[PDB]
């Protein structure tokens, strides 16, 4: 049921504070399927383009510097409403406003170090996925539990 | 304290995806007392009797058929306001509306495969408990942590 | 694969200390298939027969009296070499000799309060299974992960 | 970053039910820094002063008597907005109103046995910290993750 | 202390049974640093070369077919004795012989489906890493906890 | 039962890497009773007194210096054979020799940064308990699970 996808990245602090496994586990246990996984050092050009809608924000320059200061984990997840639900799972932009149970709510404190980010919408998702992944990187397969996750 | 009881069932998908232990731990750690526990394949009759209020629903048959497609874990839990809080712990009928931290919110995606279900009123609870369990299958015992869970 | 089965029981102390979910989780994560599951208070007759081989031990009377003092969770698990491996998973008879990582090693201390028990041979398992369960109580189904657990 | 501090105490029932490690783990994983930690049996005088603001509640006598019936784990945690967020992490006063994902929501049921407590304002936190700890008991150090938690 | 590396791959069953997060978490919590992470569909040529030392084994053809039947997660970890210790963490080749606590011991049953594999030695490790990763894929950075993991 | 006690300390690296909760949970879930708990920075004198038997060791100074470099969590735990089993739970002096499932085995790598330590004999235990704790810092209480942990 629905092969909608979404882009999710584990920021540098998430990697530094050893939360990669915990984060990946949350999507797996949820029932979403992993299609892309990459550990890299995103270039500013890549970052600037990814965060184009915020190019004019006072903190923009800081966001790019930070996201570029260390390696990240780029990921792509598939599932019904994965974009909207993914957002719920990460929690509000500001950790202070993220509810316990969400990724940001349980593991971080400051907005400038909120360990993870994702896609805001479907359109944005496809656009972002293409920006980070080459079509030959999105592995396709069927989950042995697909029939128990979807009717 | 309180002797209120509720009926909770781990659905076929819940069993198939290996969430039995996880779900039971949720109730144990909360302080609720396990009263009845049985692994079974619910007969089509039992299920129709159980979901009666949904008989004339545009998907009743698909529901009854699915719940009959595999074994389930039928449970009875005891504790102050267990019925109401049990519902909270489960989350919303639609996993997309269930908050992270809840069972449906953390472990599933679609309403048709929402891994678990439970009584939504003290009246329905007793009714359902009478339908799925024989009185001798409800065990009476006192938790050693009794005085630390209740005033 | 393999349809070998084993009988495993979570003792009264295992239930009292809230370890039911944790224990079930370990057999589920291993790949074993849950076949039977019941919450009950074993009668002294049932217990004396189950432990007949120990009928002449100094501690036999104590074991029976104790195993009858509270409810136990009786289970039947299926899988390749489930009997021998289930034993490895439980740990040694004396928790003091059990290795960290095992059920007894991680969760208990004294031999007389060792939270769990299980068959030690295929022959005994089938005898015990027939002793604690009615044929209709053992459910047959196929794990959606079957092909990924067994070649 | 921020050096705001908060006082949090694991109540007698929290200790009795083996939740000390679990609770500490939640503040550590969030990014907060442990500043003070002591296991003690609070005297009635200390408790009456700590809860002075509730001195006129019908349940005040009961609270004091109860909070004095067993040992508690007193703690001081540091971090940006630790006071307000610590409160969010604990859940609501009445466990029934606490959301899954919160400490009270996940681990307890009744208001009189709600396993944990903490400051509700910066002013109160500093008063309580000074009340329960000696200055030399509050340790100053720098988290190796400092730069990845705070910008 | 020591930048020795090692190659570790999460076989297709490990991916299918949602153990990616759990596995990654075990290396992070251990203290090892992640340098490479890739989700792919290893070609037979790649596989045949990787398993050259077993080219003549009766089950070789089966191993290649299986490892190629689905996507895997290639990884590279750094740390003192990571190759030898990694081996310990995965557990024996045959799950039946893997101790509880190890990855294979806790999560799988059959040798033909032992969810994970790694490098047998340092030399082999470098060789294998080169075979799977392009020098421009092994991200290098320093852990904020490096001084607490090594003297 | 048994009133034997042992001294366990979470080292500076243990605190720095956020393993306090994890470690305490290990002892709580096993059934041991928490007797003393204090967060402190051990003075150089105390440490020399504690590691006396290692004074004339080629790395005594580096040890004493390190243990003084940051706060530690000093603990006293009670239970049948706690000293001996506590050592088992910790693992081997060298993490590379510690089996998965143990604390050192699961969470650290080098002997110089082995996150935890504890008494290795009943004699040393009492000696060390007298060195780190004031008699009033050892709390006496009875676990509600007392009868389910010990015969
Ligand atoms: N007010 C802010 N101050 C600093 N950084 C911010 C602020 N708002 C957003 N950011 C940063 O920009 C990232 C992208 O913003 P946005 O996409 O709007 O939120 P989200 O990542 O939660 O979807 C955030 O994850 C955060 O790191
Ligand atoms: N719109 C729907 N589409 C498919 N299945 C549904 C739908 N609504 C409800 N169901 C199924 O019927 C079950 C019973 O519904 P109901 O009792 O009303 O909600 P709940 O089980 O959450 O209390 C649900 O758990 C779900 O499996
Ligand atoms: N020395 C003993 N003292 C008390 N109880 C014992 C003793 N030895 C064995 N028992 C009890 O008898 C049970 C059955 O023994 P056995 O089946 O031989 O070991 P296991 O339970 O590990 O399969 C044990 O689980 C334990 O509860
Ligand atoms: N109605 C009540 N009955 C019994 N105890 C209560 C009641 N209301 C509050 N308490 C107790 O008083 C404590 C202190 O109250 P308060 O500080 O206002 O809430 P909180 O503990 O959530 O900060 C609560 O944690 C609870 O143990
Ligand atoms: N006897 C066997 N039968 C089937 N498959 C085997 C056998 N021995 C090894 N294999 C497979 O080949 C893989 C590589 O073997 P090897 O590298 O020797 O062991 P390990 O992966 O544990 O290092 C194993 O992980 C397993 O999948
Ligand atoms: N060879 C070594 N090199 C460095 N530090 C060591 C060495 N041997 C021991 N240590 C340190 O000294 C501590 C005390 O040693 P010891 O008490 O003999 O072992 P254990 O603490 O495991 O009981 C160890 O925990 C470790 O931190
Ligand atoms: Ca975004
Ligand atoms: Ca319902
Ligand atoms: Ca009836
Ligand atoms: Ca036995
Ligand atoms: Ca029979
Ligand atoms: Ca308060
Ligand atoms: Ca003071
Ligand atoms: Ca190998
Ligand atoms: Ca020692
Ligand atoms: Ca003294």
């Amino acid at each position: 049921a629905n092969c909608e996808r979404t882009f999710i990245a584990i920021k540098p602090d998430g990697v530094q504070r050893g939360l990669v496994g915990e984060i990946i586990k949350r999507f797996e246990q949820k029932g979403f399927r992993l299609v892309g996984l990459k550990f890299m050092q995103a270039s500013e050009d890549l970052l600037k383009e990814h965060y184009v809608d915020l190019k004019d924000r006072p903190w923009f320059a800081g966001l790019v510097k930070y996201m570029h200061s260390g390696p990240v984990v780029a990921m792509v997840w598939e599932g019904l409403n994965v974009v909207k639900t993914g957002r719920v799972m990460l929690g509000e932009t500001n950790p202070a406003d993220s509810k316990p149970g969400t990724i940001r709510g349980d593991f971080c404190i400051q907005v400038g170090r909120n360990i993870i980010g994702g896609s805001d919408s479907v359109e944005s998702a496809e656009k972002e996925i293409g920006l980070w992944f080459h079509p030959e990187e999105l592995v396709d397969y069927t989950s042995c539990a697909q029939n128990w996750i979807y009717e």
